[PDB]
């Protein structure tokens, strides 16, 4: 990680909160804007090891589908992670605000990135066990990047049961963002109760097939569901299926059909 000094850092806007600090929006100088979570007077050893193990496994990665490092502010207080800046914001509020906005292209390409990121992280060894919509910015070029703090809807069974966290409980949640991309950031499993998606996941119901979607996208996010976990696509299927249908795009024209709840009687 490089060592950024508290001269060049202007925090100007809060948009969040850290584990022990503020997360802010400001702008970096060597201006350019930049996320900025802090670590305040007060913070524990422990939040101190992991604030800063933090910000060593995010200057390790180096991929267009993760979120950036600038720096950090490790010898002065407080101190400061300090990201690139995404103007458009959490995926899951952007696709809420742009309801039917975008191509079935442009769709599936998020899709494809948010998947090169997760293929990336699981191969450096990294479970996110967050993994949803909330969690994934988007830049100016519709560039979609994992990011991590420091969700029953969003998690594999095993990972509920008995916390078991690996990357093929990720793939799971994978399916859960497929799903929310594709319905322009619906909430998964509408008003059900947790106990209620659990019961149902239990029972073998999976979410049924959003709108106008490519037939296999829904096919592909189901298989991410699968009860057993070793019957799961890895991350790198995921790609490669999802750069083949990119790079032949009819494959996507043909479409799931969509259960209508609603059926209206018009001559
Ligand atoms: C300052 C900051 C510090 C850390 C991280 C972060 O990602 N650490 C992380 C840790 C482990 C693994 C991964 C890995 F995923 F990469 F693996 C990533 C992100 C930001 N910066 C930042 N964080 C968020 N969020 C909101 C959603 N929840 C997550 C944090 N949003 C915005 N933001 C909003 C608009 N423009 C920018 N910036």
């Amino acid at each position: 990680t490089t060592e950024i000094h508290p001269s060049c850092v202007t925090r100007q806007k809060v948009i969040g909160a850290g584990e022990f600090g503020e997360v802010y929006k400001g702008m970096l100088k060597t201006e350019v804007p930049v996320a900025i979570k802090t670590l305040k007077a007060g913070y524990t050893e422990k939040q101190r090891v992991d604030f800063l193990g933090e910000a060593g496994i995010m200057g390790q990665f180096s991929h267009h589908n993760i979120i950036r490092l600038e720096g950090v502010i490790s010898k002065y207080k407080p101190m400061m992670i300090i990201t690139e800046y995404m103007e458009n914001g959490a995926l899951d509020k952007f696709l809420r605000e742009k309801d039917g906005e975008f191509s079935v292209l442009q769709l599936v390409g998020m899709l494809r990135g948010i998947a090169a990121g997760m293929k990336y992280l699981a191969n450096m060894n990294y479970v996110h066990r967050d993994l949803a919509a909330r969690n994934i910015l988007v830049n100016s070029n519709l560039v979609c990047k994992v990011s991590d703090f420091g969700p029953i809807r969003w998690t594999a069974p095993e990972a509920i049961s008995y916390r078991k966290f690996t990357s093929a409980s990720d793939v799971w949640s994978f399916g859960i963002v497929m799903w929310e991309v594709m319905t322009y950031g619906e909430r998964p499993y509408w008003e059900l109760s947790n106990h209620e998606v659990m019961k149902a996941i239990n029972d073998g119901f999976r979410l049924p097939t959003p709108m106008d979607c490519p037939s296999a996208i829904y096919q592909l996010m189901m298989q991410c569901w699968q009860q057993e976990r070793a019957r799961r696509p890895k991350f790198a299927d995921i790609v490669s299926i999802l750069d083949k249908l990119i790079r032949a795009p009819d494959s996507l024209k043909t479409l799931a059909d969509f259960d209508p709840r609603v059926s209206i009687r018009l001559p």
